[PDB]
This record gives structure tokens, C-alpha cells and sequence, in this order.
């Protein structure tokens, strides 16, 4: 509950003393929100470590079936993607839109997280609900250099 | 493979595939032991890495330095290739000719991100270079806050 809020705001001492009471990394908000879905949403690296270290699940998913690496993809937050990666989060999740971190991250013109994602066996040609793959959203961004990584890799 | 070597340090991706092609071996080494890879990390040329790594690049290719292409990423501060680097296998604990680790060349340059990208792949924190430094010494010497911090909280 206080491990949420705490891990939104990025207040690592905070986080390191609510778990040292007893509070479980693991906690989910009404929304299906971990305190690691909010961590890795804004970009704090120290505290995604800190909750992965002591047993956060990369791939909790949301009430939108949004992963963390879903919200760190989205909002490219390079760092926090390598973080989630190495501890096994799934490149290839599916939230509610069928969209996976590499649709997100493709979207938003994050070209080091596409990398990242590809790097770590994200598939390049995966559709969404709409039926678009991650090159279809890259073109609709405009980044030539996220739409010749997508091209480059298969896509 | 003097030809790959000087394609992977310009970041050009499209030569780096034709040479491969054409027989352009992975692991060609220059004469200070500098590896395509090496040069690719150090440049921060991050498609580069990914596409030498994925045909077969050794990551803890030593050059005349002992310095592996981890050491020459950390120490420039490229977060993307040192994570890429980390997660084909290289070590963050190899040390160079001066006993440093790629976390004291990053915590002496200042380069946070890179420092707890080291840590999470389990970079020892307590390591002593030839002078018996730590990467906190390091971090300390240069005026780095911020990774001192980082450092301190993860038992330097």
C-alpha cells in the first residue's frame, strides 16, 4: 500500500524501509499496480533494482495487461528495460491492445528500448489487436532510425 | 579484417554486415589487440555491438590494455552497450593492466547508469585496482555524488 506510493515517487529509502517492516514486493493496487509497474513507469532505476534484488515479478501484470516492461518501454526508459530484462521480464507480453513493449516503444520513438527489446528476442512482426506490428507503428512515428532497426531485424 | 575493424568504430552497420558476408572474421584483432567489438563499444555504436555480438564477438577479447570492449564502453559512459555487452556473457568484474574493473572506470568518470547496470550483473563493489582502490575511491577522488552514493548503498 505505503510500498506503491513510495516506489511512484522514487523514495528508495522509503521502499528499503517499508520492506525491511515486512511489506510485501509483490503488493497490487485495486488497478492491478505493483509497486514495480510504478517504479519502472518512472524511470526510477535505483528502486526497479532494489525491488527486483528482493523478488518483484518483472511480468505482474496490470488491470490493462500492462507488464512493468509495458510502462518502462512506453515511456523509454532504457536503463529500467536492461534492469527488467535481466530479470526475466518477457519482451513478447500482450497487454489489452495486443500491443507488446516493442509496439509501445516503437509508438513513442524510444529507439535504445527497441534495441534492448530486440536484443533480449522481442519478435519484430508481432501484430496488435489492430493487426500492426511494431514496423507499422515505427512508420506512423516517423523515426527513420527506429523504422531501419525494426526493417534490419526482420521486420 | 582491418576493413571490419575500422567499419565497426565508424558505426557503419550496413558495411559491418557486407564484410560479415564476405567472410570478414567476428574476432580479427589489430596489432594493440583492438577487436571489432572493441571499438564498436567504445564509439557507442550500440546496432553495431547487438549485430557483432549475435555473429559470434567475444565480449572479454582483451586488448594490449587488458581492457575488454566492457572496460571501453563503461569508462565512455554507454549505458545501451555496456547492458548488450552484460547480457552476452561479459564479465564486470575483468580487470585491465591497471587492476580496474569496468565499474572503476565508470565510477571514475562519473557515469551513474552504467555503475548500477555493473552492479545489477553482479560487479563487486570492494574490488581493489594495482593501487588498492575501490571504485568508491574512485568515485570519491572525482568528485562523483551521485555514484558515490550508488556505490555506498550497494556495500562499497
Amino acid at each position: 500500500k505505503r510500498l506503491i506510493e513510495a516506489a511512484e515517487n522514487g523514495n528508495k529509502d522509503r521502499v528499503k524501509d517499508l520492506l525491511e517492516n515486512g511489506a510485501d514486493v509483490n503488493a497490487s493496487d485495486s488497478d492491478g499496480k505493483t509497486p514495480l509497474h510504478l517504479a519502472a513507469e518512472n524511470g526510477h532505476a535505483k528502486v526497479v533494482l532494489l525491488l527486483l534484488e528482493q523478488g518483484a515479478d518483472p511480468n505482474a501484470k496490470d488491470s490493462d495487461g500492462k507488464t512493468p516492461l509495458h510502462l518502462a518501454a512506453e515511456n523509454g526508459h532504457a536503463v529500467v528495460v536492461a534492469l527488467l530484462l535481466m530479470h526475466g521480464a518477457d519482451p513478447n507480453a500482450k497487454d489489452s491492445d495486443g500491443k507488446t513493449p516493442l509496439h509501445l516503444a516503437a509508438e513513442n520513438g524510444h529507439e535504445e528500448v527497441v534495441i534492448l527489446l530486440l536484443a533480449m528476442g522481442a519478435d519484430p512482426n508481432t501484430s496488435d489487436s489492430d493487426g500492426r506490428t511494431p514496423l507499422d507503428l515505427a512508420r506512423e512515428h516517423g523515426n527513420e532510425e527506429v523504422v531501419k532497426v525494426l526493417e534490419d531485424h526482420g521486420g
